């Protein structure tokens, strides 16, 4: 319910590559002011904001993609897996800002169960004591930065200045932080591929702390100029401190450029607010429900929310391989040894073995993943619905205007 | 450049199995048929370029990642596999162009939006359209399926469906070539299809809904999830999709055509609309539109050596970056280094994609279409650093290209 304020730094696969002298030295201590600062105030969870560097976001690919699960994994990032511990996220505070974003007609996307790159852990193994688990619980933002069109700078501020007011109406009293990563001045593609500019980091700094909407005008031309193409990835920090204070005190700014980065860093400390909010965070709490308010009084009826697709995700994401042709083929001839394959809880394992219909829409499992069990197992739709009515298949086609039956 | 109309139906996988099995003869299915001939004949009389194509995806081809409005902006899109197999219909051809414009301007008007391309096309797309258009191999007309997250909660308000269709109007009468454009709505109507309410229909609540989106469509606007599953049962509330395809007809239309009829389930219905062009011109220009969507990459040409990877890139891209991403898998890891030959000779590159990777050629990749993070993948793959790729990019050796602080 109250944020204690974010950390912008540049997201690397130099300071993972190596990390895990003369010249490296210098910009670790330019680091931490703040593995003191992340210790002191400990945040609870941290709204970390990246981007995925065509790992686990390339064929389908979001603009604003909410992490909404329980654990991140390192994702392989074509050199194996990088030992670290599974960092746990936070599902509830996850739901509530997809509500109040939604209801601020921001559209988002939102994932489960993909590996984070070095876009989130090569600075996270840095600002966190990682050795045995993390310090905090994370709610990732993925951006689409990488395949244009993009939203416009405006449109990143803005969803800053909306999520801000999400993590404040937040019912439980607890602390964030913020973490806008990325940048700055580089390009690593084309024959401009080394390309940096001082000039402009220096510049973007300063406005991005007193002034940041005067950067509220800048297209990704201007940016992609005066920074490298990939430094105009920046926009990842106009959302950042968009969700702080109106006015802030950096307390720290270190910056060196060596090898392909300009690697910089601003720590802000969130002061109070500019007055009181427009909108009470009651009546925002009241606002993000609406569209859902009073669909308890439906019966028969389970909305598939966010937290239940967490609660169904093991099940319905095993469900969901019956459409290989492979794995859905031993799940006929061989179903245990795929059971003991799986990570399947032991309940979960009996709701399908004894073809529980209802009550695998009970424990979180979507209708459509039913849907394909059903016909894998050359039993219509039909036979679920009736299941679901208690009813034998005959009696339920009697409530029916026809008689009809399909796959 | 043109919007000519903007057709409704339902996308139950029962219309889909109802046409494999071929009952356009039996009792049942006969008279329902029949209510698609209106839309049939009205589409290979009008002969529209292009339908743009608003459905729905049934955790298929959206589940772990999950977006609410995905565009594909793919070349071609073939039948998703269900648990039983692709059904047996051609490809159906894409719009990258099209696409492309799209979200140039639905991105200036401040929508967030996804893209994607590759991936299979479930009973939300081809169940209607396998009985609307004729296929033995080829269908009539190209698409552009914009795929809605429905499903997972919360998704955009009711609201914010239409004020697509809004934007989407505006894009597609703004597209610089003399094409037809149709617009199609699939889902609903009334039905709810999971535990003890399943079964549930309102006939009732069907016909309001579809006589205000034809004749008074912002009426519907303010109605919430509640509203709409507590009326026309919790699946029957994807209807914001028949929302969104009136947002971009015009604010009046001819209804041609309207048909009812509930089996089973779900209450399988059809509306054609005939669009009745703009009675003033709008509050922005066609090319002051176009200024504004290409505006924010205005001026871009002018920068040396900077290849954009915007959506034309990106579907040239496709295959070369797919083969490239496939590195992150630890079998494809090492065929990749023990048998590359092996590996291509299996793969669907062009000969040249092919060479272009064999050749290391680093800075011929960046201008074919390959992005930089899917070749940052290949170089720690194969041993190279990323150090010579850098250096490649400029023509100067690994040692030279150090030059710097
Ligand atoms: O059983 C049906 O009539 C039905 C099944 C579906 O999977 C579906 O998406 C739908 O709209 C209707
Ligand atoms: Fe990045
Ligand atoms: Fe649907």
């Amino acid at each position: 319910a109250k944020i204690i304020g974010g950390f912008a730094v540049s997201h690397t696969p130099t300071i993972a590559f190596a990390h895990d002298d003369p010249v490296w030295a210098p910009i670790f201590q330019g680091f931490e002011p703040v593995k003191q600062w992340l210790a002191e105030q400990k945040p609870d969870v941290t709204f970390y904001v990246y981007n995925d560097h065509m790992t686990s976001f390339f064929e389908h690919y979001s603009h604003f993609a909410l992490g909404v699960g329980e654990e991140y994994s390192p994702a392989d990032e074509g050199g194996g897996q990088r030992d670290l511990p599974p960092i746990k996220g936070d599902p509830e505070l996850a739901k509530h800002i997809a509500e109040c974003l939604v209801a601020d007609e921001f559209d988002l996307a939102y994932w489960q169960g993909m590996g984070l790159d070095h876009g989130a852990f090569s600075p996270l193994s840095v600002l966190l004591p990682h050795e045995h688990g993390w310090p905090c619980r994370i709610v990732p933002l993925q951006c689409g930065v990488l395949q244009h069109p993009i939203p416009k700078a405006r449109r990143f501020w803005n969803f800053g200045r909306s999520l801000r007011r999400a993590i404040q109406s937040y019912p439980r009293d607890i602390k964030v932080a913020i973490a806008g990563t990325g940048g700055l001045s580089h390009q690593v593609h084309g024959e401009r591929a080394g390309f940096n500019n001082t000039e402009w980091d220096m510049e973007f700094m300063e406005r991005l702390a007193n002034d940041p909407e005067s950067l509220l005008g800048a297209t990704v031309t201007d940016l992609a100029k005066k920074g490298g193409w990939e430094g105009a990835e920046v926009v990842m920090w106009l959302l950042m401190r968009g969700a702080l204070s109106p006015e802030v005190k950096t307390l720290h700014q270190s910056y060196f450029l060596p090898s392909m980065t300009a690697i910089a860093t601003m720590l802000f400390e969130d002061q109070g607010d500019a007055a009181p909010p427009a909108e009470s965070d009651e009546a925002l709490r009241a606002r993000a429900k609406r569209e859902l308010a009073g669909v308890e009084e439906i019966e028969g009826t389970y909305p598939f929310t966010i937290d239940r697709a967490v609660k169904g995700f093991r099940i319905n994401h095993f469900l969901h391989r019956l459409i290989e042709p492979d794995f859905r083929k031993r799940f006929v001839e061989d179903p245990e040894g795929l059971f003991a394959e799986s990570d399947l809880t032991e309940e979960e394992k009996s709701l399908i073995r004894n073809r529980d219909w209802i009550g695998m829409i009970h424990y979180g499992v979507i209708f459509f993943m039913l849907e394909k069990m059903a016909a894998v197992l050359g039993i219509g739709n039909i036979d679920v619905y009736a299941a679901f009515r208690g009813l034998s298949v005959p009696e339920f086609q009697k409530t029916r205007n026809a008689a009809i039956t399909y796959s």
